């Protein structure tokens, strides 16, 4: 390629970075044809660990990866950036409540937001992972004035992958036979993973999911309740959050934004809400269906709502703008 | 698309296989027309852990997984198989006698040898990666009569990548850029890391020529590469669990694809009738070319004698592990 891209991940040392950096350097989310400078950042007491992962990167003799740098400083891993992985975040640890969990973040999510806007190209690409993915995402968004809020999105792309999972694993097909399930709204309790424009191929035909279940309570009910508690359960069983699923749904994240949504498909993404059709208030960081062409993103337009989808969009709204007001 | 292949991985809820499952379930190594019936095996008390795995497995929506089956039980994770990832060994436990370590690790492969000969495929291809891999390897060999034992290696990819990337970085070029490096020998301490047959396009020169240092490639080189995973785990203090997963699928996708032109690779195999001056009866790293899923010597390749006590040295550590391990 005639230059190779600047790409920071945050939280480096950490979980999901360690699941996420070898898809990045072997050339699964940039093109095969792209090289890539790799940049890290984490916390100072984390180099020494951020030392190790340099060299493990090294040992996988990666053509496409031209260098990577290790740093705990921001004008460092913000300088020229052309997309920014933004995974560092403070967890939640016993004790705190939700509104601490927010408190500590914001001042993080500030401070990178104003780094973004006085280092990296305007052209930067900033992906949030990091929870509260979508508040975290609108208070760094609103401390880099001078970058495109299109720019800007948060991932939902982990809770959209398991919505399709829990349908292909219903009704018995591959993942790539379920298409257009929705997230809308807060990478949280509240959103909602919608099928009622999904579809499903089952006897070489195309359904609706709907259609193809005839079990309209389950999709309601169960359905919501098993992706919104997912996170948990694997919490639970491994006694670890998920790193190998939220890796991989950053990389089909990205993927999308650097190379485009499939041909008849959309997908999930936290995006600013200014000028949706959905009757979701603006200036919110909500997750909605996108097609995306040329690297920008486009909200799927005139999708019908019903009226448990109403309530549904209208919950995790509220609940985004109660986060911004503490926020 | 191809009917299913089935796939083991066992030690499946420890660090190497969390960064391997994904790159087996998303066609990185099969091909990606190749659907993929993963099998995880573990102990008892993993299972709690490795059904997390199959929930994150689940989670990527993968379309070539048709299954993932999670077992603690040998007749259920070896029928059928096409192949058997041997990741799981017994660890050292602090203070833990080699006697007993080697005990371990002898039953442990027994048993899943005895289990490779009585349910897998006999064209079953086993890849043994828990440590100590190239003494492990040979004893399920010999416990799987059926099997024919070129069908069974075991992993010096590893130190065979390491030791491209630290001739790639003294040369100032890209890790595409050299090739032929040799792992001679023993999995670990006394492999012999040789660059006498490597080349480098700077065009095509070789490294000995190209760099024009021989103390530094037989001294520095050679404890950079036998030490480099004691450093790595010093400084992350957990795992190499990323770049012993991306080696794993490098050499089991060597084998179900081959060789490329030009090029040899390392691989542990069945010592039986080469021609350096190896004891036959090893598990032994050599440089193999590979073409219809089945592996052959690079023959005829000069040994000065610097290559000659390097080799020897290593053949001895086998020899010595071979004859202790097999008192049990």
């Amino acid at each position: 390629m005639s230059e190779p891209i600047r790409v920071l991940v945050t939280g480096a040392a950490g979980q999901i970075a360690y699941s996420l950096l070898y898809s990045i350097g072997n050339g699964s989310v940039f093109g095969k044809d792209q090289p890539i400078i790799l940049v890290l950042l984490d916390i100072t007491p984390m180099m020494g660990v951020l030392d190790g992962v340099l060299m493990e990167l090294q040992d996988c003799a990666l053509p496409l990866l031209k260098d990577v740098i290790a740093t705990d400083k921001e004008d460092v891993a913000f300088k020229d950036l052309d997309v920014a992985i933004l995974v560092g975040s403070m967890p939640r640890r016993e004790g705190m409540e939700r509104k601490d969990l927010l408190k500590a973040n914001v001042k993080i999510f500030k401070s990178q937001g104003a780094a973004l806007d006085k280092y990296a190209k305007k052209s930067v690409k900033v992906i949030v992972v990091g929870n509260p993915a979508n508040t975290n995402c609108l208070t760094a968004s609103k401390s880099a004035p001078s970058i495109p809020k299109e720019n800007f999105s948060c991932l939902t792309r982990l809770d959209h992958n398991r919505a399709k999972a829990q349908i292909a694993l219903k009704l018995g097909v591959t993942a790539n036979d379920v298409k257009n399930v929705i997230i809308w709204g807060n990478h949280s309790s509240t959103q909602y993973p919608d099928v009622n424009h999904a579809k499903v191929k089952l006897q070489g035909k195309e359904v609706g999911v709907y259609e193809a279940l005839k079990d309209d309570s389950w999709l309601k009910g169960e359905f919501v309740t098993t992706v919104q508690q997912r996170g948990a359960a694997v919490i639970k069983a491994r006694k670890l959050s998920s790193a190998m699923s939220a890796a991989k749904a950053i990389c089909d994240h990205v993927r999308d934004i650097w190379f485009g949504t499939p041909e008849g498909e959309f997908v999930s993404m936290g995006v600013i809400s200014d000028g949706n059709s959905y009757g979701v208030p603006d200036d919110l960081l909500y997750s909605f269906p996108v097609v995306i062409k040329n690297k920008t993103w486009k909200f799927v337009e005139g999708l019908p709502i019903n009226d448990f989808s109403r309530e549904k969009m209208d919950l995790t709204a509220k609940e985004l703008t109660e986060e911004k007001e503490s926020a």
